[PDB]
């Protein structure tokens, strides 16, 4: 894979991550890792093998852990897929996940087009 400059990835992709943070209350379940003890859901790590959340993605962006932009896009979708997998279709977190995924699709859209 071709490697991008971490500072360049941050400048192109961080605004799309901040667009998710701005969603209130839709982003609230996603701003910190799922704490199954705090939330009363002990089976969470039985079902979600690769947890992901906004804070981890932001950390990976801030410390240059992504070599190329589709790794960022992979983590965002991992975050959303975890939530669609774990939560019931009738629940508020599922709805929030679908709202947030919509905002993301709009934003990531011209950004990846400008990185090619
Ligand atoms: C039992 C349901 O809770 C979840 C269930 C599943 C998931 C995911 C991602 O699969 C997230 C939350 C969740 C929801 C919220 N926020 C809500 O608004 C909410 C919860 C319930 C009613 O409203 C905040 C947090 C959270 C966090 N990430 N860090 O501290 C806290 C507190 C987590």
């Amino acid at each position: 894979k071709k490697i991008f400059k971490p500072e360049e990835l941050r400048q192109a992709l961080m605004p799309t991550l901040e667009a998710l943070y701005r969603q209130d209350p839709e982003s609230l379940p996603f701003r910190q890792p799922v704490d199954p003890q705090l939330l009363g859901i002990p089976d969470y790590f039985d079902i979600v093998k690769n947890p992901m959340d906004l804070s981890t993605i932001k950390r990976k962006l801030d410390t240059g852990q992504y070599q190329e932009p589709w790794q960022y896009v992979d983590d965002v979708w991992l975050m959303f897929n975890n939530a669609w997998l774990y939560n019931r279709k009738t629940s508020r977190v599922y709805k929030f996940c679908s709202k947030l995924a919509e905002v993301f699709e709009q934003e990531i859209d011209p950004v990846m087009q400008s990185l090619g």
